[PDB]
């Protein structure tokens, strides 16, 4: 037998960092969960019990903390690039590093209309994420994403004109609830190394903000013909606004809210134009995906 | 043997309701999870297989939907009172109804600085809850709460002067991170019935808003001597602002963020005044509770 | 204002202990999650920022580890009694200790038909729990439980003869699926102190085993008239088998599996006697509770 | 812009099926969670609001139920192949179907030493899974797996001889706890179609059983030099026992149990050879992966 692929490292490394502005007293906090997996000339640890090639996972953990102490942790695209580059440069036999970062929200509190200098709220379980693959000789590949953005619109969603056959019971509709949890990923053009990543630093936060804004505005304003049609419009707009993105991927569940026929009870009307009370369905759910690129 | 206590009903009933203003086009959505448990002269269903005394749990579910169709679902204190009263009035042998409601956030989206008429975001997993106990002959007891409000302050928290003995390793500190998930409950004076609950309807939303505001402002502004001391200040202020509340209860975890000594690595300084990178701890956690009432 | 109640301590303390038999080489492992909350003359920590009365939660954590090192951790009723007694005896101003223990399963593996001396499997998320309340002057109150025991029977469950009115749509049935997650609690007679708890040590494991056996056998064998009727039979039998138990409480969800009418598709018959494929429902669920005591 | 990839369908479809042996009275239950995603000539649903190419996700759900009614649901490799083949044969414009099945445990209860004919227990959250990709013109690709198998050994695990540099604090050890959650996947050779899958039906359950047995026996018996070395031995043995498997992949977390130094308290010895009480760590965790194939 032979090792066809192998990677190993440390997952679920929770990290907090504070920045203190000595002039103003304002403090800013960052909290992340980090995973680093390494690849390289490590097969003999599997086949021959040769631990000499293993950078211990505990040491990977220490390295995450040290790197966060010595470098900016924002934007996460930069921090993940620094962290990944470290492993391939430090260890001759390590040839790829895969860094995943989940950023948690700590939003500054407003107290009496004023931003508070050192108090924060978790205002959403929405995350901002990065996946950074640093491969020796092949540069740095970055996928940025937002996830856990949960939205609902109560009208201006339709679904008609779909295929009807002997397996079909769904009725066409011109007015339904649309609710989803948005997972959106933008893949950057390959970067040659850390100097090129640093040269683009301003674009990372700006592109995250644009992706979020486009997602929310398009969801709210589109008189949606389907999840498919609405998500394509979102992706097109993101590509138009940032030329350094190569592809945009969306993964959207369709979280169903069913009408409840109450006509058996005193003729109560609660369907169609009279629908007011609905039953949210926990499962099953539709799942719609698309990857959009340039022509 | 004998039945000393019994209650039964339906849990995890998900309910959505939409209100449509025909004049303006503005729609407003409400989403809740409801549990109703009944008590009364039901022991023979347990002891003698006598199902004639059972209002089926499926029928309880139907009743929740019908009641939501025919009545306001907000404030939840009112809806829960209507729902509980229904069971004790409709069924002669049912003498108590226990209604728990969890309200989920659907906050109206702002698009280009304007509130959108029919699009919403789940802006927090914070919940607004009610527990309503309707007992025949004894009125209506309401406990209102907020839960899942997660906050952090990066300084202006201290903890010194605690008991030190042979079990103690904790160092005194004059500057630490304080983070918690707030669970706050206010218990209303007993109401005689639905007419009295209706007479106080404006106070329910106002008191929830006050409880939230006091919690956030006190957390942000107090130079905290302990979780205990800060939570007592919150409770006092809520009692001062609403005379119809009898008690306020807080349950606060102390979610620890530990310093990381990096001095073993090239003498890096990351403790005390030099602490920048911390390790959030998933467990264990402190748990601090208090119930405050009037003198 | 005044403090009406207060308790504080440490939650989610994970503990593992190994026992090694030097004669045989056999090792046995125990893993628990422990919470300890204290009460006593502690109000001034809340009202006056007086930390001198606070046994730090970190010290409570240390005490859990030390107590586990120096004492048996099984049965959990004994360990929780030792731990709770420690706090009220050590600290003059602490007058009650509330200890909750969740025991996790590590079942010895059988390899080639033989029990392995040091390898274990988590064979269920079923838990064995204890709640121990040690109150100065009032002895030791112990509630023992099992939870997370998930069962299903595919026939020999009925539900007919329930109340039918204008809120009822449920059809009577003489053959349905019954599935639940069992939470069963037995409350021991009050014990005067640790000497009396020790005197009854053999009864704790034996009574847990009996409660589990009775639950499973009664569920499997009863031609159930309702959840209510079946759970009462379980409780009666436990009380009959252990005279030192005062009450038994069951809390059972009714986890619904719905028939799927497929007759719209080529006349396929999948209801009633022809039902083979069902839709498990995640929510809502029935919730049935009873507490049974002696006459 | 252009659609580079697209797939859509229904997730989290819960399905139960019962088989009743009329001769013996014995009933057997199966419960699964199914996801089906389709690909094909569907881009215009995204780009042009053309729903005529959409087989509605609701219809996919109906098809899962109908297919389960008309066909065996075990082994899951067969059921997933039937389900996937259905979509590519029924719909000319659908060219791939991706079927994921999670099988939940319902193990027959033993009551008084005898297997009960119709009562079952969820004896583990361990799952048996399949991923079946049916691609028009390219056959059927099946990946079978087990997941959620949680094990611990209290000794006979070592970890020494790893790389030591300025980032390393971990001490070498010759005796530690090893605990993990096993995720093991075996990838079958490509099958030409449903006839070939049916021809191999007996091998599916047998290979699952072998994979489980090899995993448990190797974990229990290996005096482990590292997670890496132990998992490679498991994979080699599975490949040796089933020639129709092309690769085996393991993904193993290293769930750390830390020693607790108690020497600060009365010189208590709880490290090294005296270690009895340990602190299980919820995070971070090591994560070790390998894919093994033939030479
Ligand atoms: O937007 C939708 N897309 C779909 O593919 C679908 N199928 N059922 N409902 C649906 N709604
Ligand atoms: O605010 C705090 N209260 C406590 O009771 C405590 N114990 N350890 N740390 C603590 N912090
Ligand atoms: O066993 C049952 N008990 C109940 O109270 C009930 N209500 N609906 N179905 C039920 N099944
Ligand atoms: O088995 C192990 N493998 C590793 O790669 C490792 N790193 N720290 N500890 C470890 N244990
Ligand atoms: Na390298
Ligand atoms: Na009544
Ligand atoms: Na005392
Ligand atoms: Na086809």
């Amino acid at each position: 037998s032979a090792v066809k692929a192998a990677r190993y490292g440390k997952d679920n490394v929770r990290v907090y960092k504070v920045h203190k502005d000595e002039k103003t007293g304002v403090q800013t906090v960052y909290e992340m969960t980090v995973c680093v997996l390494l690849e390289g000339e490590i097969e003999t640890s599997y086949t021959k019990a040769d631990n000499s090639v293993i950078v211990a996972t505990d040491s990977i953990k220490n390295t995450i903390y040290i790197t966060a102490k010595q470098n900016p942790v924002t934007p996460p695209e930069l921090f993940g690039s620094i962290l990944g580059t470290h492993f391939i440069e430090k260890y001759n036999h390590i040839h790829a590093a895969h860094v995943n970062i989940v950023c948690h929200r700590w939003t500054r509190m407003d107290i009496d209309g004023k931003p508070h200098p050192h108090s924060f709220i978790r205002d959403s379980e929405e995350k901002r994420n990065v996946q950074v693959d640093v491969v020796e000789g092949k540069g740095i590949d970055i996928k940025s994403s937002l996830s856990g953005l949960t939205v609902l619109k109560s009208t201006n969603s339709q679904f008609w004109g779909f295929l009807r056959d002997e397996y079909t019971t769904l009725k066409e509709t011109w007015d339904r609830i649309l609710s989803t949890d948005v997972d959106a990923t933008w893949q950057w053009k390959n970067f040659s190394g850390l100097q090129e990543v640093r040269s683009h630093v301003p674009k990372f936060d700006a592109t995250w903000a644009t992706a979020r804004e486009v997602t929310l505005k398009t969801f709210a304003e589109d008189n949606s013909a389907s999840v498919q049609a609405t998500m394509y419009k979102m992706a097109e707009q993101i590509l138009a606004r940032q030329q350094l993105i190569e592809t945009v991927e969306y993964s959207l569940p369709n979280k169903h809210y069913f009408e409840i026929d109450l006509s058996w009870h005193k003729g109560l009307q609660n369907t169609g134009k009279n629908a007011e009370v609905f039953a949210p369905q926990s499962d099953p759910n539709g799942l719609i995906k698309c990857t959009v690129g340039r022509s």
